[PDB]
């Protein structure tokens, strides 16, 4: 290539984090062939995009608008605010009306039309074809009770955007030769064998397992393992999963290539080591770390591809399996039901997953069947679009390749403001690929490509893991390298000065760390060195202002030293305060992020993202349980920043203002604290009415993911009334967090029920039934969050708390009451739980 384009390509391996033209890492060419068979959808989508609509990112939607909004207009008339700098006039508007509709008629409206409706202080535009009520700011503005703020300025240039230019009936048999380790040591003398299973989903086709031998460096066989499958029964996707027991050891090795080819010849796969089931183990990668891994030596010499009905009782047996929830296990008896009536099958499309956990991916014939049965896909096509269904056909228990693409076909029909929705979830999915070209990965590709917006996370996202995934990191990098070769040079600007400040950052933060020692404490000298690396970084050269990562409407500017500090947490994070580098901006508040090493903020970032799904939900039904999803990213390996919530204290804290003696808790203290926070009396009534909206919406959402036995201490609140979580990076008893302080908010002193109380239980029920219209989403979003997210867990048990939690197969009224029944149990426990919280530790 050009001396240019290697400048280029260096430029993109500091922005990915990973060297993707490195062949250290390879025993084919499946990333080399995947690089290049990118380059087409990549430039499809360059191609067909409309680079004004592209450059101004309009965000916006086709849902209605909720209920809760519709009583905010009660006029039917919407007021928005146009400023210049040295003037600024409100203009009523109908709701229905363009933003050009609007611009034209403020050229009226006064007593050259080549400008745009920016929001000020973020960089934000709200311009296209579609109605004001539609845009996802305007809605914000009226969901808070804010003002629309908007500025009249020129469209930014497209030019900014450019992209640079572009130049057998045989059986199945391997042979084991050995393993060998450089430094064994463990424990005392034990056995050794190697297992050989033919996989494919998840499903072992086949299994066979070598004689064992004494656990020392070397250890030899050289035997043919014989298998029972033969060579054209062989899927698309099947695995070669070699393992290591005294379980030890794991590798893979994918039996088809990328160009339907099967594998032949001779390996030595270097192999990952278990921590002392999950997506990592299903990964074509090899273990980078040739130096102190163990490896196996294996042989290949072995293409390929080349009326009735139903009665009415079995209708009831199989219409009563397509009901069952995606955790049930499918019979022997019932996946034979489920095939035998394939076409009956195939007229539901909640049977797809079901269905196709029925079939004998072992067998050609069978596979063949399968495929001609998928191409009379009229009535999956015609189907409205279930992202729970969908979602389902892209996990780990399907590993055909066109069983998968009816799934992204589906998706194809998502809008951006759902794509934003489900966009780490379908991310971790990628995971479950057998190769690293995939349709999956091609959406992703071309929607991020499409949409700034997308583009802007799904960069994150995909950073993330290169940088704390060996085993998907190659894979992950060679999609990030697609996409940034055609986001276009304004955002490749943009994310250089992102990933400069937060390299920068990156060594304040753990400098002080170490420097730093756990309880104590802070100390003086640490947040006096802070402020003085900080001032050290400004001049020079740490960018004059970033797209913020969680927040990309957001510019940050220069930091404001004096505001920043650090933690007084064991583990050392940096509260920063940056200037807004938007001059326009309405308010003068700077934006506040936390910079933190060393958790893993990938645990967090899911949650985040499965709680603005409940809230999505629930916007449908028309409700508003006022969460606060903060901004979590995480931005490299252990380091990551989230959002500050501006007047937000710890719960801990308020009870801790009054003396701080480690348990003693009061019932009255955060009513006290509420109403001393509030300007008037009417914003302390708000606070109340916020604060009981905000903690019905976190019990329900807490309680559903498992995650509600919390400290004081995760538990936040604003001055405002807006209660919220934080923390999920850890991760008697107590369902949710609802002690003798809340309930003496809402004006309960124990078994006394009040007229706020009586709100309370109301709105849970509400919100708790809302969210089990939507179980099959909610089970599969935790399935794949257990798989994706945590070290080791079981596929079985881990699971099911959520079937238990969800009530399933419960009627609505059971389902009142056993939400009803935890609220009471809360009411027992009354402070127990919480001074057992932060006893137990000293
Ligand atoms: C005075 C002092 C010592 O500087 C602080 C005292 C405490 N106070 C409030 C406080 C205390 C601890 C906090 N931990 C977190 C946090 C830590 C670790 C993992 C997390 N995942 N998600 C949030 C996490 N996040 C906070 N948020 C975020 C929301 O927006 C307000 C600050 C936060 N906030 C700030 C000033």
């Amino acid at each position: 290539m050009s001396e240019e384009s290697q400048a280029f390509q260096r430029q993109l391996t500091a922005l990915i984090g990973y060297d993707v033209t490195d062949v250290s890492n390879v025993h084919d060419d499946e990333l080399e062939f995947t690089r290049r068979g990118l380059v087409t959808p990549r430039m499809a989508e360059v191609a067909s995009r409309d680079p004004k609509l592209y450059a101004m990112h309009p965000w916006v939607t086709s849902k209605p608008l909720p209920e809760y909004l519709w009583k905010k207009i009660a006029n039917n008339c919407i007021f928005i605010v146009i400023h210049r700098s040295t003037t600024s006039q409100t203009i009523k508007v109908s709701p229905d009306d363009t933003p050009g509709a609007i611009l034209q008629s403020f050229f009226t409206k006064m007593a050259e039309q080549d400008f745009v409706l920016r929001v000020c202080g973020r960089d934000e535009y709200l311009v296209g074809e579609t109605p004001i009520k539609n845009f996802q700011w305007v809605r914000h503005c009226l969901k808070n009770g804010e003002e629309i703020h908007v500025v009249l300025d020129t469209p930014p240039d497209p030019a900014l955007d450019e992209v640079r230019k572009e130049e057998c009936d045989r059986k199945f048999r391997v042979k084991i030769r050995g393993i060998d380790i450089p430094v064994l040591p463990r424990n005392t003398d034990l056995t050794v064998f190697v297992e050989a299973n033919i996989q494919h989903g998840q499903q072992v086709l086949c299994q066979r397992r070598t004689s064992p031998k004494p656990f020392t460096e070397e250890v030899l066989w050289n035997v043919w393992l014989e298998f029972s499958i033969k060579i054209k029964d062989l899927p698309k996707g099947a695995l070669l999963n070699l393992q290591i027991y005294c379980l030890l050891y794991y590798v893979n090795l994918l039996l088809i290539d990328h160009r339907f080819l099967l594998r032949r010849g001779e390996y030595v796969l270097h192999m990952w080591q278990i921590s002392g089931f999950n997506a990592d183990k299903l990964t074509s990668a090899t273990n980078p770390d040739k130096e102190n891994s163990m490896s196996i030596s294996i042989l290949l010499d072995n293409h390929p591809i080349a009326r009735a009905e139903m009665p009415n009782q079995l209708r009831k047996q199989l219409e009563a399996i397509i009901a069952t929830d995606p955790l049930n296990p499918l019979t022997a008896e019932d996946k034979e039901l489920l095939w035998h009536f394939r076409y009956e099958s195939l007229k539901h499309p909640k049977a797809y997953p079901k269905l196709f956990s029925s079939v004998k991916w072992g067998q050609q014939e069978i596979v063949a069947k399968t495929y001609q049965l998928l191409a009379r896909r009229e009535v999956w096509d015609q189907s409205a679009l279930d992202v729970g269904l969908t979602m389902q056909l892209l996990d780990c228990n399907f590993s055909d390749e066109n069983v998968r693409a009816i799934a992204v076909q589906k998706l194809e029909s998502l809008e951006d403001d759902d794509v934003l929705h489900y966009l780490l979830q379908l991310v971790q999915a990628v995971k479950f690929e057998p190769y690293h070209d995939s349709a999956l990965a091609r959406f992703l590709l071309k929607r991020g490509l499409r949409n700034k917006r997308i583009g802007h996370f799904l960069f994150w996202f995909l950073r993330s893991e290169i940088a704390q995934s060996r085993h998907y990191q190659q894979r992950f990098a060679v999609i990030l390298e697609a996409y940034l070769r055609g986001c276009g040079t304004a955002m490749l600007h943009d994310f250089t000065q992102q990933v400069q400040v937060i390299e920068m950052l990156q060594k304040v933060t753990l400098d002080i760390k170490s420097l730093s020692a756990e309880k104590y404490d802070v100390s003086s000298q640490v947040i006096s060195q802070l402020k003085q690396k900080l001032e050290n970084l400004q001049n020079s050269q740490l960018p004059e202002s970033f797209r913020v990562p969680y927040d990309p409407g957001l510019k940050a500017g220069a930091l404001a030293i004096e505001k920043c500090t650090v933690m007084a947490s064991k583990k050392k994070p940096l509260w920063l305060e940056f200037k807004c580098a938007d001059p326009t901006a309405l308010s003068n508040e700077t934006i506040g992020i936390i910079f933190k090493h060393g958790d893993d903020l990938r645990q967090d970032m899911l949650i985040l993202q499965i709680l603005r799904i409940m809230e999505s939900i629930w916007e449908t039904e028309s409700l508003d349980l006022c969460l606060l999803p903060y901004g979590c990213i995480s931005t490299g390996d252990k380091i990551g920043m989230i959002e500050i919530v501006k007047d937000a204290t710890t719960i801990a804290k308020i009870q801790q203002s009054t003396v701080g003696n480690t348990g003693a808790f009061k019932d009255e203290v955060l009513n006290h604290w509420l109403k001393e926070k509030s300007p008037t009396e009417e914003k302390f009534q708000a606070a109340v009415e916020r604060f009981v909206y905000s903690c019905a919406g976190y019990c329900v959402a807490t309680f559903v993911l498992g995650i509600g036995d919390r400290h004081n201490d995760n538990i936040m609140i604003t001055e405002t009334g807006n209660l919220f979580h934080i923390d999920f990076g850890h991760i008697e008893r107590v369902p949710f967090v609802l002690t003798p302080d809340f309930l003496f908010v809402m004006g309960t002193s124990g078994k006394k029920t009040s007229p706020h109380f009586q709100k309370f239980q109301d709105i849970c029920v509400k919100a708790y039934l809302a969210l089990r219209h939507h179980t099959n989403l909610l089970i599969i979003l935790f399935s794949m969050m257990l798989m994706t997210g945590m070290p080791q867990l079981t596929s079985k048990e881990d699971i099911e708390y959520i079937r238990d939690a969800l009530t399933v197969g419960k009627n609505e009224e059971d389902a009142k009451k056993y939400f009803l029944d935890q609220i009471e149990v809360c009411r027992d426990k009354g402070w127990t739980v919480q001074f057992n919280w932060f006893l137990h530790l000293v």
